[PDB]
DNA sequence: GCCTTGCCGGGTAA
DNA sequence: CGCGCCGGAACTTAC
DNA sequence: GTTCCGGCGCG
DNA sequence: CCGGCAAGGC
């Protein structure tokens, strides 16, 4: 479980990108702790994401179930679990200390969430500049050059652009790495 | 003249 | 009574 | 993506 | 996120 640290970082990438970590207060004084990943495709959630999360749940001995909730515009993968909530939230605080394998898992997960998925250009969008700057250093250390600029003035959304000059390096070494789960498209490219 | 990458508006998938 | 899992979905907006 | 709702479980 | 347009570089 060099392997659940990997699956974890991958899942954290999807969570940070397309989901969230929610601590809720209710009447009264009831509460709830949620780990959420949302996504349009129901089979992507059920076939590629949910089984990774389930593996993690079993390893951590989390007794919560994986819920799949249908919304009008997206499916929601949801785990209601205080333990899993803090497991991911602490990991998120220690993100700058990720070892190399975790960095790749995380970047891969973040790319599935927010990346340019035509792969004609290699781009990641986010309003969290500090998060993108952490990914920028990780990429540079991996020999993948990149820039960051404000790409949407209306919403404060930055873009991280990966130089097409390191396209093969990025796609083969980060996205297609077999040290942790392969994202779709990348796995499909390998099998053709 | 062929790429690469910043800029930007549309609107879906968060 | 005081909190923490379910199951749904109305609501806002960041990709 | 975010936070409401009603519900149940358990010490 | 997508995809078009254009300034900039080679
Ligand atoms: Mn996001
Ligand atoms: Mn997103
Ligand atoms: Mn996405």
């Amino acid at each position: 479980n060099e392997n659940v640290s990997g699956i974890s970082a991958y899942l954290l990438g999807l969570i940070i990108g397309d989901g969230g970590l929610y601590k809720l207060k209710y009447k009264g004084n009831r509460s709830e702790y949620r780990v959420v990943i949302t996504q349009k495709s129901e089979n992507l959630i059920k076939q590629h994401i949910a089984p990774l999360m389930q593996f993690l749940i079993d390893e951590l001995n989390v007794k919560s179930k994986i819920q799949i909730v249908k919304g009008d515009t997206r499916y929601e993968l949801r785990v209601s679990s205080k333990k899993l909530y803090y497991y991911f939230a602490n990991m998120l605080e220690r993100i700058r200390l990720f070892n190399m394998r975790e960095q790749i898992a995380f970047i891969k997960g973040l790319y599935v969430a927010e990346g340019d998925k035509t792969l004609k250009r290699l781009r990641i969008w986010n309003k969290n500049k500090a998060l993108l700057e952490i990914v920028s250093r990780w990429l540079n250390n991996l020999g993948v050059r990149n820039t960051i600029h404000l790409d949407d003035h209306r919403h404060g959304v930055y873009v991280l652009n990966i130089s097409l000059r390191d396209r093969i390096k990025f796609v083969h070494t980060i996205l297609s790495s077999h040290l942790n789960p392969l994202p779709p498209e990348a796995a499909a490219l390998e099998h053709h």
